[PDB]
């Protein structure tokens, strides 16, 4: 029968467009491989006269967009973009209210340790390497979440529904920051020095309390470990979860966590004019907090000890 055409444009990064003339007696995966449109699997679909000019994702099948997938997203994981774009076709249908000036997460999917990993990120200074990260979380802050929210399921290797680790997801996404100004040191009292730098230096498992580690904590004999020197815009400070007083003006902002291991719910505390709880389309104040906190988030630029 008769063969009709349209053009379309294919890219891994959506920032690189590549026309195509596509035979629409075929389907797009017959002629691209698998195919996405905004987030929605069309690998066994024919085209469609609407989809003329529409922008399809393709997975890397040459090396111009090898290339191309490399230099966007800073990695080489095959499975990368399909999960991506899996995500996407959720996160799209999320809703992304405004909490004074912070974009949070309308609760779906589990996702609340992403509202709160959200919130988070427009509150400290960080600086992400991957042009897909950065171009994303600009968008994100502005109130437009729903790429960032999905790169950062595909980063992390988490499907859509499936609750995960505040700490866990930070941490992996300070892995693709620019964080290698960040400089901590500490004595731990022989009396012996240590000096980390790079993600290293902004993370610690053990205490909630900067002040706490400022002043030592006795780890295992026993000895005192203490922060002498931290450079660095902030430091998170994480321990399992345990009921913990916040005080107005001494934190930046702070992951609470209510249940049972991998099985809970987060709700994201921070310090404005008075507290504030974000749970992800709601929001209450309240002048004092004692609750369970598994991560607190403190603003940063140079501490030096007197001890
Ligand atoms: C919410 C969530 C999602 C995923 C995960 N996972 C842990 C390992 C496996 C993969 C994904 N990776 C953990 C939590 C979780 O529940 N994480 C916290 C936690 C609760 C209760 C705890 C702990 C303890 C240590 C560290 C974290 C933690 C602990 O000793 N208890 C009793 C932050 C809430
Ligand atoms: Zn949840
Ligand atoms: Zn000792």
């Amino acid at each position: 029968g008769e063969v009709r055409t349209i053009k379309v444009f294919t890219t891994v990064d959506n920032i690189n467009l590549h026309t195509q003339v596509v035979d629409m007696s075929m389907t797009y995966g017959q002629q691209f491989g698998p195919t996405y449109l905004d987030g929605a699997d069309v690998t066994k679909i024919k085209p469609h006269n609407s989809h003329e000019g529409k922008t399809f994702y393709v997975l890397p099948n040459d090396d111009t967009l090898r290339v191309e997938a490399f230099e966007y997203y800073h990695t080489t994981d095959p499975s990368f973009l399909g999960r991506y774009m899996s995500a996407l076709n959720h996160t799209k249908k999320w809703k992304y209210p405004q909490v004074n000036g912070l974009t949070s997460i309308k609760w779906a999917d589990n996702n609340s340790y992403l509202a709160t990993a959200l919130l988070t990120l427009q509150q400290i200074e960080l600086k992400f390497n991957p042009p897909a990260l950065q171009d994303a979380y600009y968008r994100a802050r502005a109130g437009e979440a729903a790429n960032f929210c999905a790169l950062i399921l595909a980063y992390c290797n988490k499907t859509v529904g499936e609750l995960g680790d505040v700490r866990e997801t930070m941490s992996y996404l300070f892995q693709h920051a620019n964080l290698d100004s960040c400089k901590r040191v500490l004595n731990v009292v022989g009396q012996q020095q240590t000096t980390l730098k790079g993600v290293e230096a902004v993370m610690y498992m053990g205490t909630l309390s900067y002040e706490q580690f400022k002043k030592g904590v006795q780890i295992p004999k026993q000895a005192t470990k203490y922060l002498v020197q931290q450079e660095s815009p902030f430091v998170m400070m994480s321990a399992p979860p345990a009921q913990y007083e916040l005080k107005h003006g001494t934190f930046t902002c702070a992951s609470e966590y209510t249940g049972n291991y991998q099985c809970g719910h987060y709700k994201h505390i921070t310090s404005k004019e008075t507290l504030y709880c974000i749970d992800g389309a709601l929001l209450t104040k309240s002048s004092e907090y004692k609750g369970p906190i598994t991560d607190v988030f403190y603003k940063e630029n140079s501490y030096t000890t007197t001890i």
